[PDB]
C-alpha cells in the first residue's frame, strides 16, 4: 500500500476505519483497544458477541459506533494459540483484506500495542509493513503511535524498506 507514521489517539482519526489487534474471541480488553469500546460505545464489543469466535489470524469487522470512522477492523493475534509474527503477519494480511472487501479508502493501524505482546517489537513492526506495502494502493493506511518516539521508530524502518526494494 501506502503508510505515514504518525503519533496520535486513533480513537481520533478521521477516515474510514481503525485497525486493531485482537484476541480471535474478539473480546475487546487492556490499553487503547479499550479506548475503542469507551469512545465508541457498546455496540462494538456487542457485534462481536454475534460475530463470535474466529481463528487467529483472521479478522473480522464491526461497526465504529461514536468512533469518526465507519469499521473497526479487529485482526486476531492471540487467543486458542499464543501469539507469534507469523500470527501477525497473518492476521494483518487479513485486516487488509478486509478493508479491500469494504472498497475502503482510509484505514488506520493501532501501532504496535496489543500487536506486541512479548515479541521483538522491531520484528513486529517490519512484518506489519511489509504485509500493509502488498495491500492495494487503493488504500491509504496510517500508522498511528501512542508515543512520538516509536513513530519515529517505524518511520525508520519504513525508510529501511525503500531502499532494500528499489
Ligand atoms: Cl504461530
Ligand atoms: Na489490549
Ligand atoms: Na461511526
Amino acid at each position: 500500500a501506502r503508510i505515514r507514521e504518525v503519533q496520535g489517539d486513533i480513537t481520533e482519526f478521521q477516515g474510514d476505519a481503525i485497525v486493531n489487534a485482537a484476541n480471535n474471541y474478539l473480546k475487546l480488553g487492556a490499553g487503547v483497544a479499550g479506548a475503542i469500546l469507551r469512545k465508541g460505545g457498546p455496540s462494538i464489543q456487542e457485534e462481536c458477541d454475534r460475530i463470535g469466535k474466529i481463528r487467529v489470524g483472521e479478522a473480522a469487522v464491526t461497526g465504529a459506533g461514536n468512533l469518526p470512522v465507519r469499521y473497526v477492523i479487529h485482526a486476531a493475534v492471540l487467543g486458542d494459540e499464543p501469539a507469534s509474527l507469523e500470527t501477525v503477519r497473518k492476521a494483518t494480511k487479513s485486516a487488509l483484506e478486509k478493508a479491500v472487501e469494504l472498497g475502503l479508502k482510509t484505514v488506520a493501524f493501532t501501532a504496535l500495542g496489543a500487536w506486541v505482546g512479548g515479541l521483538p517489537a522491531e520484528a513486529v513492526l517490519r512484518v506489519m509493513l511489509e504485509e500493509i506495502k502488498k495491500a492495494p494502493d487503493t488504500l491509504e493506511v496510517t500508522g498511528v503511535h501512542g508515543t512520538e518516539k516509536s513513530a519515529e521508530a517505524a518511520r525508520r524502518a519504513l525508510l529501511e524498506h525503500h531502499h532494500h526494494h528499489h
